[PDB]
This record gives C-alpha cells, sequence and structure tokens, in this order.
C-alpha cells in the first residue's frame, strides 16, 4: 500500500515533508541530554506552529513495510555528522539520532499504517516500533521494545511542503 | 484602508499572524550580539520552511493602515525576563527592533503602510523599518527616513489557523 | 561577630574578590537553572574540577564578619543579562532559587555568613540557611538554619 | 633539545596536567569558531580574567623537550563531541584552526615546543615549519595555523 500525505496523495522520493505527530508542533533536532551535542535526536517541539524541520525519503513513489531512508533537509548542520535518521545503539534507551547512512541498513526504517485514521502511520525498524520519552527539550523518538501494537507507537502524518 | 493578509483577508486584533519577508522564513526572536541574550532582536531566520514566530496586533477589532499598533510575539515560552512587545532600543547606535516593549506606551508604536509593488505587501514606519546584518542574520533596525521603499523591509501578513 | 576567613586563614575583606567553592567540581558560577528563563542566572556548582569559579565582591550596608548583614556580587567584565551582579532570592518561586540581579544596598539582597560545623574556615549562607537542589547543570543554590541542609563553602582569595 | 619549563621554572613531565596560558583573559579553553559547527572544537582565549584555561596533558610519539614530535589532549571529566580531546589542524578550514579530535599517535596531531623571543619559560608550537598563531573568532582569539602566540606551562595544582 502506498504512503500517503496530508491530502491523501501518495508520498514521493526526493519530496520535502513535515513528519508531524498525529497525536506543540513538528519533529525537529534537538540534543537529546546535556552530555552530548552531536549527534542529535529527534524531539516534537513544543512550539505550536512550528511544523517540524522537513525530511526527504530515499529508496518515485513510496510503499509501506519496506525499507526506507529519512533524511532532514536543511541548509544548516551544526554537527559533524549526517542528516539520515538511525538508531543509537549505544544509548541504553535507544534514541533515534541522526548521522546513520543512507545506504546502509543501519539506516532503514518501515512506514506502516497506525490504528484507524486515514493518512496515519508508525515507523518500525528490523520488528520495533518507534516511540518517545521524555528528554531534555521535550519528547525525543526512541525505539521501543517490539510491534506487537500500536500502543506504544508515536503516530505521525507526513504533509508536504510545497 | 484595512491592512490585509496574505489571502486578501483584512487584519483582525487578538489574531494571530506571521509576519513574512516579502523580499529565509519568517520573522523570529534572537539575540542581534554577544553582548546581551536579553531583551531579543527581530531576526529573519535563514531555514526555508519555518513560518516564522507569530505575533498578535493591539490598539490603544480592524486594523487600518497609517494606525498606531503594537506588534506583540505569541508564545508559551520566553527566555527572557521582559515582555514580549516590539518597540525600538533608543540606546544601540543601530536602532535595533527589540522585544520588552510596552503595548500601552507610545514607544512600542508602529504604523502600517503600503509598501511598492504587489499586493497584500506593506512595511512598518515609526522613519520605515529596514534590517541590517546581525549574528544570526539579517535584524530589523529602524531607518533615518521614510522618503523611499528603498531601506524599508517589506512584509506580508499570514493568518495563522 | 567574629571576621570570616578564607582558605588561607585570612579575614575577608570588603570590595576583594573571592572564588566561593563549595567545601565539601569547581566552585560556584552564574548558569540557567533550568529551560525556562535564561535570564537572571541562578548559582551553580560547576562540574569542572578545577574551574575555580566565577569571583565575587562583598559588600557591607573593611572586615567581613560573621552573622552580619552583606551583600555578594559577582565579579566579571561581560554580563549576558539586563540585570544586576548581585545575588538575591527569587522571592516567588518553589525551590526559591538565589539569583542574580539584586540591589546591593536593599535588604532584599541581605545574606548573613555564619560558621558551619565544628570546621576550620567553613561556612554557610543565611533565620532561613542557603541550601543546593538539583537543578539543569548540576546542583544550585536555594534558600531552605541547623547545618543539616546548608550548603558548606569557604572563601579563596584571588591573586 | 632542551626541556621545555613551567611558569615555576620546572621542567614539563608528560602525562601531568598543565593549562596553556597566553604568555603576556584567561586560559585556553575548547570553544567553537564560529556558528556553522558546535563540534569539533577550536582553541580560545577566554575573555575572563581569572579562569585558567582547561588543563591538558601531553604525550610523547618524563621530561617534555623542545623541537621534539609532541600531542596536546585536553583534560575533563565530559566532552559534548563525538571525537576525541587532542589537538590538531582543521585542513579544511582556510584559517587552519587548531580544533580537537586529532589522533595522538598519528602524524596529524604532533606540535613541536619551541622557545619563543625572550621572556623565560615563554614558548610557541610548530607544526617546513609553521608555527602556530591567532585570528579573531566568535568568542575571540582562536588558535590558527600561520607572529606566533606565545604561550606558557602552568602546572595543575
Ligand atoms: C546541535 C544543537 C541543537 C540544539 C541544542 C537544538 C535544540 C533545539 N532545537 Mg534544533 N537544535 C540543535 C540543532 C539543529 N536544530 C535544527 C533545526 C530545528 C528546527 C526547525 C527547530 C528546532 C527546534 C529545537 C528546539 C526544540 C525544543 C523546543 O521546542 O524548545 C522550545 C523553544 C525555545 C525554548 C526557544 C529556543 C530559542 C532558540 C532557537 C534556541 C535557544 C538559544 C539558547 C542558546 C538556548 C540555550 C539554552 C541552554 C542553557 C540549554 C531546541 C531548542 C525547534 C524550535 O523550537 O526552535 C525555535 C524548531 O522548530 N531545531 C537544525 C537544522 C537547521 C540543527 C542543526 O544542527
Ligand atoms: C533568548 C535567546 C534566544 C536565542 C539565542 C535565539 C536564537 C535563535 N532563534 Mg529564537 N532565540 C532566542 C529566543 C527565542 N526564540 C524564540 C522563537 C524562535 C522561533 C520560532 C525560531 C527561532 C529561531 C532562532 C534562530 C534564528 C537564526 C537562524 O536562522 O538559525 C538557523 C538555525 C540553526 C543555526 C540551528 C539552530 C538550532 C537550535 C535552535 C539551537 C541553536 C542554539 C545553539 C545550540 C547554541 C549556540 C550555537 C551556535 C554556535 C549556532 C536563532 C538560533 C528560528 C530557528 O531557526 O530555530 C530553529 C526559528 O524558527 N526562535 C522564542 C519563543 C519561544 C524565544 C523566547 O525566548
Ligand atoms: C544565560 C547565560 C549563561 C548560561 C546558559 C551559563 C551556563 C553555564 N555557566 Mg555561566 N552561564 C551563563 C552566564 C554567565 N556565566 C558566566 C561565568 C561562568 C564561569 C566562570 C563558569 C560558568 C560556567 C557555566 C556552566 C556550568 C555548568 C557546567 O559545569 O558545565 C560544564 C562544562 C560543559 C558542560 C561544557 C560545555 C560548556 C559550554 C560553555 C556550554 C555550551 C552551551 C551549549 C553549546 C548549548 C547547548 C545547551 C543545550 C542545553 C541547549 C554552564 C554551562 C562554568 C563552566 O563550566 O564553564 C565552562 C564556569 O566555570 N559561567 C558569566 C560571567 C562572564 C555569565 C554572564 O552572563
Ligand atoms: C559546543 C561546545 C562548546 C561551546 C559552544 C563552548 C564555548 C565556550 N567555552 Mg567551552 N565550549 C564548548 C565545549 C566545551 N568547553 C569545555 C570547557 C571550557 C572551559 C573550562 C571554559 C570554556 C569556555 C568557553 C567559552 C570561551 C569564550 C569566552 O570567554 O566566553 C566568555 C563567557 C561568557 C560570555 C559567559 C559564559 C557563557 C555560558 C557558559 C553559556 C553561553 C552559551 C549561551 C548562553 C547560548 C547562546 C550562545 C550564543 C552564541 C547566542 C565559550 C563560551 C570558557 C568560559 O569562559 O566559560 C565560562 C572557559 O573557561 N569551555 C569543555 C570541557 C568540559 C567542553 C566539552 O565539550
Amino acid at each position: 500500500e502506498p504512503v500517503k500525505d496530508t491530502n491523501g496523495n501518495p508520498l514521493k522520493i526526493e519530496t520535502r515533508y513535515f513528519i508531524q505527530p498525529a497525536s506543540g508542533g513538528g519533529l525537529v533536532p534537538a540534543n537529546v541530554d546535556l552530555s552530548h551535542l552531536c549527534p542529535l535526536g529527534i524531539v516534537r517541539t513544543s512550539l505550536p506552529y512550528q511544523p517540524g524541520l522537513p525530511v526527504t525519503i530515499s529508496t518515485n513513489d513510496v510503499l509501506t513495510n519496506t525499507n526506507i531512508a529519512i533524511t532532514f533537509d536543511a541548509p544548516i548542520w551544526l554537527c559533524p555528522s549526517s542528516k539520515t535518521w538511525t538508531v543509537d545503539s549505544s544509548s541504553e534507551e535507544k534514541y533515534i539520532i541522526t548521522g546513520g547512512d543512507p545506504k546502509s541498513g543501519e539506516s532503514f526504517f518501515r512506514i506502516e499504517k497506525y490504528g484507524n485514521g486515514k493518512n496515519t502511520y508508525k515507523l518500525v525498524r528490523y520488528g520495533k516500533s518507534v516511540g518517545s520519552t521524555k528528554s531534555l527539550w521535550g519528547p525525543a523518538l526512541v525505539l521501543n521494545d517490539d510491534d506487537d501494537s500500536d500502543e506504544n507507537a508515536f503516530p505521525i502524518k507526513f504533509r508536504e511542503v510545497d
């Protein structure tokens, strides 16, 4: 099944989208704690009209339950690593962090339908769903223990940036 | 004559708008230099899809051109001890527009006037509001005159839904 | 009403720079207490072992004596906040953080230096003693007299 | 190859903490050079007069001698960047900032301590040899590869 944006249109690669909580504003880079500034975690901004930092998806169609990479799109980057999402294996909390390799399997996630709402999804990694936990700046994306139910998943939509 | 938003609808008081450059993204609070963190200047973010921090307009519900208004940022968090209302830093050589003004005092009053080319395009006048290079990017400053649109920073108002 | 002494056993002088160093990381420095405000500033113990702290000068409403009204003012060539460098109590707060921006001549900014424990050149600030709580950067000074919950300090003369 | 001396005129030891302080603000510390990056870090003179600097240890690739390959490594219980505390040259900057994140065993991280001018116990760093100087950066003077930036070593404690 093709992933759809908030307008019900199918997701394309090489196309800028805000990832916005379906459940404050969009998802942005921020540090998870005071122990490291780089690499960056993924936090929901508490500011209501901030749309989030845009991402592009790499594989023109994006389909559900398929290996994809998510890369922030930004003209400025304060860290010496990449803008591609990945899992902090060395973190005892398994934060989703930047600095992944867009071609490597370390950076692969899958987009799956969430609950009933249309155009609502979750991310799953290999199967563990992406949830959230309290961090310094607010809720940060973390890898949950499993993907048995949507209970612990952080529901998202994709909004096309024009 | 009523000020209009990007949809051509007239501006209302107590209504959130993005002030967006007509000439990066919207206008946001940021420090102008390394000498002070508070109060805050008004900077154009270089990030292309950042809409700006919303403002509300007050009158000392219609907003009309060439009339005294106050501009106040709207935000659930504020890192400085002073107000979210725009004003002129009289004590700076640059005459930065800064936060921390009194919305009821005349120090915080600006006027919205039509700007050159393009529908629903405006400038602020107190002397027109222009911009200069600052630490984080272009910061709003009060110019010398309002003789022409040359030095004015053109803006539009986009309704926040 | 005996003189407060520095780590060299010399009596404290007014208008003289001292590091206030925890008597039990490095010295006391200005830092934000939480993510809700940058200004005004709280008083935090740096976790860095050889950072001496930001110097303060003491004023009196030349000896600094115990159990006497004094004001503490940070000494620095730059200040990123619009208010003063004088310590005071955040009168309306939960933890009653000690914060900058006080008036050194006003009673709002008065503290008293008293002996702490049965030790040597060790003190506390005070009815209510100055303690600490966990904050963003580390321990921050808060207003709590007994030396149970007091934050013990010493004074090191700066040269 | 004569021994480098600290501010007390005592010879420098390897694996010993020193402040590197400008020979005539306070000591040298890690800080960002500009708004383009937080990591890795530059080497800046703090403008605060009583800040001694962040301590370093010197390693040899127990006396530290002049005109010999040495590595400089900051010593700290915390580090906010994902790389090492060892000094090196930012080859891919036009300023050639001295930056952290070097390999203490690689030749990229080797400097030499040479006597500077007249003052006793005063030195410069050299990496044909190029001396370490300074340029204006965001917070203040930052060390760059080229006068030289004269330094002294103060024993911690
Ligand atoms: C590597 C350092 C880094 C840090 C520390 C942060 C931190 C933050 N980012 Mg991120 N980012 C960082 C890198 C990057 N970000 C982004 C892109 C974005 C976007 C698009 C957004 C964020 C936002 C946020 C904020 C999310 C929480 C919040 O809503 O607070 C509530 C908000 C505030 C308290 C206002 C903060 C104002 C100012 C932007 C930062 C404050 C300046 C002071 C230095 C604060 C430092 C305080 C210290 C003591 C902790 C948070 C301040 C969101 C945000 O709210 O920004 C306005 C947001 O929309 N970031 C990019 C791509 C350009 C980065 C590149 O390296
Ligand atoms: C009080 C201090 C204060 C400071 C220093 C800033 C600083 C900034 N604000 Mg502002 N703000 C501050 C107060 C507040 N802001 C806001 C609301 C906003 C909004 C909505 C936005 C800003 C944005 C900005 C940035 C505009 C420049 C840019 O385009 O960068 C390009 C972006 C970067 C260089 C990445 C910066 C990411 C991150 C937020 C952390 C930056 C802080 C650093 C870790 C510390 C210093 C690092 C240096 C070396 C870069 C700039 C970093 C804009 C922005 O871009 O934010 C993401 C923006 O959209 N501010 C509020 C209301 C809550 C404030 C209330 O106090
Ligand atoms: C709002 C302004 C302001 C803020 C946020 C701080 C914050 C801090 N001061 Mg303070 N200060 C501030 C104003 C002032 N300080 C000082 C003088 C001092 C001195 C002398 C010292 C401090 C120190 C500290 C630090 C204590 C915690 C620690 O031990 O970390 C330990 C060290 C680290 C965690 C490494 C990172 C340090 C780096 C300078 C912070 C970088 C900020 C991040 C890039 C932003 C990311 C923040 C995230 C949360 C958003 C803390 C970072 C102490 C310190 O440790 O300095 C290094 C210290 O010795 N301050 C003066 C007079 C000049 C100020 C005047 O305005
Ligand atoms: C991103 C990482 C990082 C950044 C941005 C800095 C930045 C700085 N360090 Mg460094 N450091 C950083 C990493 C680390 N430092 C250190 C250890 C030290 C030491 C021991 C010292 C520094 C000091 C400094 C300052 C030197 C310039 C000065 O004299 O300011 C003058 C001081 C001020 C202007 C007031 C202090 C500012 C306050 C700490 C926070 C400033 C951040 C702003 C509130 C946020 C907004 C930023 C601006 C751009 C809008 C400078 C602010 C020196 C210093 O002065 O600290 C107080 C210093 O003594 N650093 C360690 C080991 C723990 C790090 C590990 O990662």
